[PDB]
């Protein structure tokens, strides 16, 4: 089997994407962001703090024919902007783009903080790391990739975001149509439940490639491109008037400037993020300060490749037994 859906910003920055999936019996189509870097189908639910809903819309289990409570079992989780949900769980039939998994573990929000109330285009998360950090106790549950992998033609998904445009994510198979050139593959740790990987270095604007291993996460629900303190100030340096502003909390920069674009290293290739991608516009309305897309890992403990990164190429995660990333221009 395959899958293939259409993901879509939420906003003309491009903050984070949603793609839509079928819950339950009848279907109720839900809104999610979907997320390599966590490991819970969470959403939005007739379960959710009424205070706490704002314009999303809700998965309600009570009407679906399919749905039953996974008894005992609760969740709950914080992301690394600090936001959080939490809640009991449902198992229920579960549909992206055509693919379609059963007795899937749908964790329905009793509580969710600001940062998600506020946000009325995100339904909820339908995480695509690795089921290890799935947050369901006493009885850990899969991802939905997890559920699927062994119905797929080919153990993998993509990622193919757009930069101010709609994208896909596919599941199953690799569109040989959607990328140009070859697609190079690097090793994945799993130790720590993500896509990790190791970049082989960066350029800045037409700059001379610097060769050196950064350690990072392929990561969809990430917006911005987290890397090293070096680097960052190695890009932004050839900005004039950027800084670091703590206030703001991070590198902003003029928003007369144009920016450079950035390359980072996939083992011999080269992956190449314009520098409008990296504009991420005004730090409030109508000022003249704009905030960076690049920013510094320092303090995150990680460095993440966030959809900054990952827009600019078609993604393979490729969920074989040894599981690796591959990396095309397109």
């Amino acid at each position: 089997s395959t899958g293939s859906a259409t993901t879509t910003p939420i906003d003309s920055l491009d903050d984070a994407y949603i793609t839509p999936v079928q819950i339950g019996t009848p279907a109720q189509t839900l809104n999610l962001d979907f997320d390599t870097g966590s490991s819970d189908l969470w959403v939005f639910s007739s379960e959710t703090t009424a205070s706490e809903v704002d314009g999303q819309t809700i998965y309600t289990p009570s009407k679906s024919t399919t749905a039953k409570l996974l008894s005992g079992a609760t969740w709950s989780i914080s992301y690394g902007d600090g936001s959080s949900s939490s809640g009991d769980v449902y198992t229920d039939t579960v549909s992206v783009g055509g693919l379609t998994v059963t007795g899937q573990a749908v964790e329905s929000a009793k509580k969710v903080s600001s940062s998600f109330t506020e946000d009325s285009t995100i339904d909820g998360l339908l995480g695509l790391a690795f089921s290890t950090l799935n947050t369901v106790s006493p009885t850990q549950q899969k991802t939905f990739f997890d559920n699927a992998k062994a119905s797929l033609d080919s153990p993998v998904f993509t990622a193919d975001l757009g930069y101010h445009a709609p994208g896909t994510y596919n599941f199953g198979f690799i569109d040989t149509t959607a990328y140009t050139g070859s697609i190079t593959y690097t090793a994945v740790s799993t130790k720590q439940g993500f896509w990790e990987w190791t970049s082989t270095g960066y350029a800045v604007g037409s700059g001379t490639f610097k060769s050196t291993s950064i350690d990072g996460i392929a990561d969809t629900g990430t917006t911005l491109l987290y890397l090293p303190a070096t680097v960052v100030s190695a890009y932004w340096a050839q900005v004039s008037g950027a800084k670091s502003s703590s206030s703001v909390g991070g590198y902003v920069f003029p928003c007369s400037a144009t920016l450079p674009s950035f390359t980072f290293g996939v083992g011999s290739a080269r992956i190449v993020i314009p520098g409008d991608y990296i504009d991420f516009g005004p730090i409030s309305t109508g000022s003249s300060s704009c905030f960076g897309g690049i920013q510094s890992s320092a303090g995150i403990g990680i460095n993440i490749f966030g959809d900054v990164a990952l827009k600019a190429a078609f993604v393979v995660f490729n969920g074989a037994t040894t599981p690796t990333l591959g990396f095309a221009s397109k």
